């Protein structure tokens, strides 16, 4: 069975699809997002599916065109973080620890600015906590090496300006304040807005079609296709849209059981927008009756390691269970392990089965200009191709679903 | 045409549907809603249909054991507003006008607790924008006669503690303020909780059956099946149901060439929240194809007066052209108006053309505990599902919408 699969995927339709794609970035809610959103409609149209597009609105951020921070009169290398509000403050600087309901309390933050380290809860909550005990700009230090970019997540007027540095030069104004300095500083974020934009997830459904064997049951294989900004995405989600493509043109050529939807999120970037918004759509029939959700994100670079499947709990699934056997019988050992940050979340928040499929440790260019077609291995999408849909074939093949026992090894 | 909807369209299912579900009040997300949802689909599936149920989660509301509201040492009449946050707060008072942005810039608040005039600007906003400001209660007081209840609509942690009172006991108290004198408060709300609920919507669709006459328009028919606290809910809408019940039956004995949609949805009292669930599950392609979304919300009280159609804009659509339509054929002329506060709110927010169908003015018993069955008129509900009826299947029957030009007038 598995060569009805490997026999069919076609690596060049791969390639092309990501060298599409990834000729800018794909922002979401941008006109490039739209073009791609189009593409990949045309696409899955082309191998005979009806398609549907599914709209959302969602808040987008631009960017402040002026981050001044100023410890006294010298300035700072300053990163706001995205959905930081404005502000132009200056005061006095208040070391509260990792910003929690606890570290807070106690302190007088009202009109001053909080420096918070990072650690233990989003930097949208140390902002809210912060602010809560009326700071009116917030600083928060890396936890570790380089540069501390980040986000509190959504658009939020609780919230006050909130800017990110260094873990040296944080560690530093901490150690100075532990010490009984009183320390006065600046943050002015200008120019920042939040704008509602709109994205799409594009759907494409392959009704069963065998007749008395036709099974209740439905698989989802997804990706997304946004990136961030300014990195082209030929591995993310590029890959991922490319093996979503051609697994939907392998499996036009079958017969199946099994209702096989093949999705292309949008927003993910942004924080999983459009999967949480195909999943809200979804009744509480095609919730129980979905068997899994296979999520291709990061399945082409030649920089990045070996394949694995990651669940939100750690935890073996239906789909890791699949995953692994189409590798033992393809490949090789296929191991798992916990991870979350792509669209599998949204299905494991239902209850369905979900699983990541990505190479890893990832490449080097992850959210980088760098991630170009330059670096794609067609044999690995290739490869991943041929696990995923030889392991979604193994349910929507004609007759029961059988999955045989097979060990494969938790990787951290 | 009229008469295959007039002659099947049966009061006696009608007001026992009503009987039915106006045995309690159907409190969005809890028990006796989930009951409502099992009894709706039941019937859906009773007339042949397949029905799906949508589930959604929301933030709901434990309204507070204790509301202490004092004037310095005297007590006074208080309503917590719905989503007001806990507090225990004795500080100054201060007047601070309606309460916008311009209104409170101005003012010291921190610590204090803001007096604020009903009027112009949400609720929600009156309290955020004198939070932004260090207020730690606000007291909003009425803009006309009798008790402020009310609601700030939603789950938000930038909120502190918000109770309403009467305009003559707040009109009073911002005269001493203007006039100099400086007054104590007590702000005490207790026990207030926001806790994850689930509510559904259930969905019911005649996929159209005419052959070579069909159509790619969708007709949505929507009423929502939660009522508020301790209000039974017969007309405030179990009659809408079960006008949406009724036309699903009738409907099912006639071949149509549009499919068509009949909805109840839940959480409606909470802010349109099964609505915009449902609306935000169209894809592009759907949105497109809905020529008319008809709302069915309080349609068969004894007690209330004539009909009448409510758009978002008060102008007409094609859902008011074909209400008006049928009218003039079966009841004589109907006029529309310009409302919001239902279920159509969220179809025009598409760009769907959308009209509720309510009796109004409305009853005195809305809202209340005597919204119970022996308010209800069988001759309005079965006048309510011929006109409703039979302007859907002016367009539904199998061959070409043609709507005759027909004047009806804007009534304020
Ligand atoms: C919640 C998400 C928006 C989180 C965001 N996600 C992404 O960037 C996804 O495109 C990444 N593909 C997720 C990822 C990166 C590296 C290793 C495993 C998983 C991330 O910061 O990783
Ligand atoms: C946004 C909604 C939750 C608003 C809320 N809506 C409701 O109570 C609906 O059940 C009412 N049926 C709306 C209504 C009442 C009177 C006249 C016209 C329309 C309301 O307060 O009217
Ligand atoms: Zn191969
Ligand atoms: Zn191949
Ligand atoms: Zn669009
Ligand atoms: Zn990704
Ligand atoms: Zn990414
Ligand atoms: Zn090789
Ligand atoms: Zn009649
Ligand atoms: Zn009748
Ligand atoms: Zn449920
Ligand atoms: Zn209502
Ligand atoms: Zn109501
Ligand atoms: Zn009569």
């Amino acid at each position: 069975a598995d060569h009805q699969i490997t026999k069919r995927t076609d690596a060049e339709n791969m390639y092309n699809t990501i060298q599409f794609l990834s000729q800018a970035p794909r922002v979401a809610g941008s006109p490039e997002e739209l073009k791609a959103v189009r593409y990949i409609e045309q696409q899955f149209k082309s191998y005979g599916y009806h398609v549907e597009v599914q709209p959302f609105q969602f808040e987008g951020y631009t960017a402040p065109s002026e981050v001044t921070l100023k410890i006294g009169t010298e300035k700072k290398e300053g990163e706001a973080f995205t959905y930081s509000p404005n502000s132009d403050v200056t005061a006095e600087l208040v070391y509260v620890g990792l910003g929690t309901t606890a570290d807070v309390a106690g302190k007088d933050l009202n009109g001053k600015i909080a420096l918070i380290q990072r650690g233990n809860i989003s930097f949208a909550d140390k902002v809210r906590n912060a602010a809560k005990q009326g700071a009116k700009a917030v600083i928060i230090y890396n936890n570790t090496d380089g540069k501390l970019n980040g986000t509190l997540g959504g658009s939020d007027a609780s919230f006050v300006a909130a800017v990110g540095i260094t873990k040296q030069e944080g560690d530093a104004l901490a150690a100075n304040l532990r010490a009984g300095e009183k320390i006065t500083a600046t943050v002015k974020v200008a120019g920042a807005e939040v704008k509602t934009l709109t994205s799409h997830n594009v759907i494409a459904t392959k009704k069963p079609d065998a007749n008395k064997k036709n099974t209740n049951d439905i698989i989802i294989i997804g990706s997304h296709h946004d990136s961030v900004e300014k990195a082209p995405g030929a591995n993310d989600d590029a890959s991922g849209v490319a093996v979503t493509l051609e697994l939907a043109r392998v499996m036009s050529k079958l017969k199946t059981d099994t209702e096989l939807r093949f999705i292309t999120f949008g927003a993910e970037e942004n924080g999983l927008i459009g999967s949480k918004k195909y999943a809200a759509s979804l009744s509480e029939d095609e919730i129980k009756r979905t068997i899994g959700m296979f999520q291709l994100d990061m399945v082409g670079s030649k920089d990045a390691g070996d394949l694995i499947m990651y669940t939100i709990d750690g935890k073996k699934n239906r789909v890791t269970d699949l995953g692994a056997a189409a590798s033992s019988r393809l490949s090789g050992v296929l191991p798992y392990g916990q991870e979350g940050r792509s669209d599998h979340e949204s299905f494991h928040a239902l209850g369905i089965p979900a699983a990541l499929f990505i190479h890893a440790p990832v490449e080097p260019w992850y959210h980088t200009p760098n991630d170009t077609l330059d670096k794609i291995s067609k044999e690995k999408l290739d490869n991943v191709a041929d696990i995923v849909g030889s392991a979604v074939y193994q349910a929507a093949r004609p007759g029961e679903l059988v999955i045989e026992p097979i060990d494969y090894p938790r990787r951290n």
